[PDB]
């Protein structure tokens, strides 16, 4: 497999009591999104697939300095477990227009419609 | 007794400097619905009474991961102590909506008008 | 290691030789399905992982007012024994369908029916 | 002197990354709200008169279980050091209307205008 | 444990072999209902666990001006000692009320009068 | 070098599971604006310089004590790295304020348009 | 303990038999202002506490362009050595002003001028 | 310390003695750039200090489909080794933008083309 | 909670409509004595509370190789189901004086034969 | 803060007017000495101050078995209400000695007898 | 139950990485001796019975503030779980002497021979 | 594989500033000694081979609750990586002698001579 | 008074599960040795009088860093509460002869005999 | 993770085409073992893993001063590359013992020559 | 400078409840030995010159699992601030032969006499 | 960061024209060397930096009781000011032999007189 991109994102809708909103190390191929605990890849939390994923912006609306999207699959109502999107945050839009720009030679594209 | 459901959810509204929002462990029955510290059931917080007990969806507007629903008490204007509803918070919409369900086979059905 | 649930569900397909349909005090994580006899949980009947297991909705099943349901694995002829898939029932659609967004939550996904 | 009352209370606007918002132990009198570091009344953090002191219900309206009132001098543009006002959370609005109505006895009325 | 309020209290109901109704100083916690002689808490009179009491408006009382509310076991006769309810007084009705407010929180409710 | 000012300021949108939302020593002059971890200034975490810095009172609207400004480069979409601003919190719009002050000493001028 | 703010300020009313007014590098923290000869702090000329200071705007003072402020016990003839209060100036009055509001956050308020 | 991104590159200006303009996999961090012959990370051919790093358009480069960009160090002749700037490309413009935005991250700024 | 050992024991006084005496997988902890078939502990046969449990030397029992000892409750008639007294079985004596003294950790002493 | 012991004693010296001598159950701590009607604590006779308390063996005393000492304020008449010394006894002469052993530790030290 | 005597102690030999050495607070009765986690007595750890214990000065040897003393059965070799002694550290040897006179009183006399 | 046992043993021997001094699940079978993370077994810390190994009691002589064994290879000089002997540590001696019984079921037999 | 000298000490004999090991400012006069919580002196826990004070070299034998000398009364068995003798702790011996000269100074000698 | 060490060692075995025996800087770590040209760390020639490599003294080798071992792959042909096994040198036997029990650590033992 | 090694070492003598015993990373070099606080070398604590520095193995009598050794200076009686010898301590005796090898590459030699 | 000692010293070597030699509080820290005008630390005369200076003993000095000692930079004429040394007295030597165990703590050493 070719990797796309390695990097840390913030999981934002996956998060309390129980696994506080946390920050993995994400590894993007063409073909799937991992998230592993740490950049040493000892601790693989998910293997998601890029089929049928979109990316839209985030109610980043809360007067906050997250900058969020999200991918989810368009022919699901739900993207993974119980969650309708996954929620990635970065700390600047540069951030996220650059991981927007990665998820494209993934074949994640912008919200459809 | 038979329980109808146990499971974790977050106390939303009975947390500051004193105990801080946590996550208890519920047990829901025809006739009450107590939380515990834990799953162990050794350390019980409250036992409440399902009578005249409703269902109503929270301000969930703060642009924040949570979804949450609150019981209250139809015959009176607070619900235990002096909260006036009982807030609880889940991951997903489909855990609250799981949850509601749960409810409607203890008597508690969602907000009357 | 969390659990995400505990509840009774009626294991619709259990053989002749075993009462038959019975209820069962279900536990579910986000790695096993395990059912007991009851709910102080002395005697553990069996432990499901909840690995390449999926779900389905079961054509009705007997002439009951049981609403079926039915895990299996994606990757292999029996689910647990000699069983094919796991029949799940419950006497309202609504239960059904709360347990649904459950194992949603385990990943154990709809459709292969 | 007459003690008016004596309770926890949270600071709201008096923390960042020096002072963390904290829960302090009040002591109202007729003549002043000092606030300790505990019930112990060991370490006392400050000592405020009541002259020319109103109440007002603060900007509660973020979505958040925290129920806030606010003391101010009508006489000056500040309370104490550089604060507008001294905001004052509580759990419940009960909790509110209870330090309220103490407050009345002290000489601390609703806002005038 | 957290205390809940301290403040004075009249306790109307004293018999006349102990000077009548004399004021005290009470401590709530979510637990019990202490008194004492004064505020420096060097003489504890009575200390009630908050279990089963329940709050009553008690008809006006004496053809005086204070305002009365009395609290009583819910399973027995006697509140503590040979008393039946612990009849407390204050000068003005909002004192009442205040005081009402904060025994919810420590889970005493009105009613049953 | 002449110093203008020292003291702490919270930098607002520099933070996530990284380095979270920390509290500076800043050290401003005619030319730059540094901060260090704290002030024995031993470490120094940044040296921004003053050229084409503009303020900016950043989007305060979230019901928060904070109050924030923002310094911006003019002549340029990034001030620092990626950051389009660089948000400095307060406790206080006096401590705002006062900091402004101390910026026009700098050549820091409140936005241009 | 924590420093709210240090910068220069010059002492205005320094006796002839000193130079007369002097530029001198002042630290305020909400407990003391002390004043060194230079920013490297190697020699204090004194450390006035904060107690009981107040804070006047001076008659306008020499025929300078210097604008006046002045400390001064409220309770004390002298507030150091024998001086009765201490003449800070400022080459502008947005100077002053920032400084006066570094004072009230340190406690030091106006009038009794 | 921190890791910014991990990604292929091309090295567009490797010499004719060493297979020419080769593909290497990239590490960036907040202080060097480093590539390695491949993601196993076993081999890594340099580690370059983001010190003084600044970032150019290359103008369009050899008659191919490659977007190049290079890195200087704005304060000598030679980036590293004999090499005065090291080109980078990119079969895509949206994949040097995306790497563009991560460099800013590092502090690696445009211009001085 | 904390496991105290984990091993295989064999039952001895299983009935005979049951295989008869056999080995099962043993956890013991603090408070319970649980025993699955096999060490995967996909099935757990019971788990017997350590309370008033006492133990007892087995009058050699079979003719065979096997070296017995029982559990039984102090204060009833039956250990576990019907049963009057858990009879376990080692091929070695050292291997039921190492258990003996496990037992004796989680409380459960000998004597009372 | 830290409870250093407690246990029943006889208060020798109580007037006639209250029974005599009667047995209280104590609370000693680094701070104060308190005494209840029983062990639970529902009813505080008093509670002294460890402070200036010295110790001093009491003369025999009545013409009984039990063995005295008394505590006494150096810096004062009386040690609490008109009392000049609390004389405690005990039936026996160790256990007067393990409390004088615990009183040291509170800092009530022998002598001045 | 006569209460003896309720103090801190902390237990020596039953600490490791599971529960590490702890203080308790120990009741002492005449006929047993429990130990809770803390003085509100609401989580009890532990009830030996005073019967066969004879008190033994542990190994204090070891140059260390710590005063040892311990109980053990003379009619068993374990005196509870699988511990030969039940070692108490104290502060001093006067606590612990003190300690030794309470036992005492319970019938737990020094080393028989 | 068949496991002669599973239980916690604290490593006395391989701790420092890096690891610290641990407690590990260990997993005992004819052929190898395995310990882990945790009870899960989900992070093997490693696999040591029973081929050679004696087992000796360590200098327990400082006095200390713990009580060590300890395995060592008679072929070779070190055991593991650099140690000569593994350290063992346990709470009691019974908890030693249970854990020595179940090596010799391994082939770990009591040091040769 | 006059200073002889002010530094930290580790108190090495008044520690446990209480208050553990700790680490005081003590400053030493010709009349005194009292010790602080920090060098801040704002929290005084002790001020003991020289009167009848000796020194003497503690058990430092004990095969670790700290070196221990320790202040006791020649005229009593205890020193200060129920301690024979205060224990304190330095880092060398150069350090604890460099404190045992500045106690000559207060009168505080090397043991008698 | 922990660096065993750091230190420059031979390598022996380097082809004629590669200048022949270089002395390269060597990191060892309990999973690789890493050399570089240099101690600055820039440029790493590789990283071979732990696992399974043995170490064996090289039949003298040249007609040098050199003191040789090796590595090598106890379950392949190749240690890397295409070697068989990796040749270190030290100019002095005790620097080959000292690298020797470095090995050890990471798990690297003799043997297999 | 050539490096002889880098390592980590446990500080053993230079710790109490300032700096507690941490573990240092070592740089030896033919004329010094540096410490920093991590293998980042980002912070130096010291750097001691090896001039008449011998070594030799300390009181390791302590039954525990550090190996120590220590250097000194034979021209002095202290070889750094105040301390006689520095204490290293390590895992293993391997480790530290280990080490006192490499220290023969400094000029550091076993004690003299 | 932390202070060494605090205490009173004379200096020796002020001019004529400073009163001549006067006693001032020292504050010595391992970074620097401050003296004030008195304990009450308001007027610092000096802070003198611990770097390059070096410890000698004064050839006697004045004909007086003084036994002085000298600061003096090893890589300078002047320690402060116009000064070549600073002369420190004591009225004992045993006073001048305890300072001088505390510079070696802070890294001045004696020699180079």
């Amino acid at each position: 497999i070719l990797v796309i991109r390695k990097g840390w994102l913030t999981i934002n809708n996956i998060g309390i009591m129980k696994g506080g909103s946390k920050e993995y190390w994400f590894v993007l191929t063409a073909e799937n999104l991992s998230w592993y605990k740490d950049d040493e890849e000892k601790e693989k939390k998910y293997m998601l697939s890029v089929d049928n994923l979109k990316l839209r912006d985030v109610e980043k609306g809360f007067m906050s300095s997250k900058h969020i999207f999200a991918l989810f699959n368009t022919e699901q109502r739900n993207v993974y477990k119980d969650y309708r999107q996954l929620e990635l945050a970065c700390e600047t839009q540069e951030e996220v227009d650059s991981w927007k720009a990665s998820f494209l030679r993934a074949g994640v594209y912008p919200e459809r419609v």
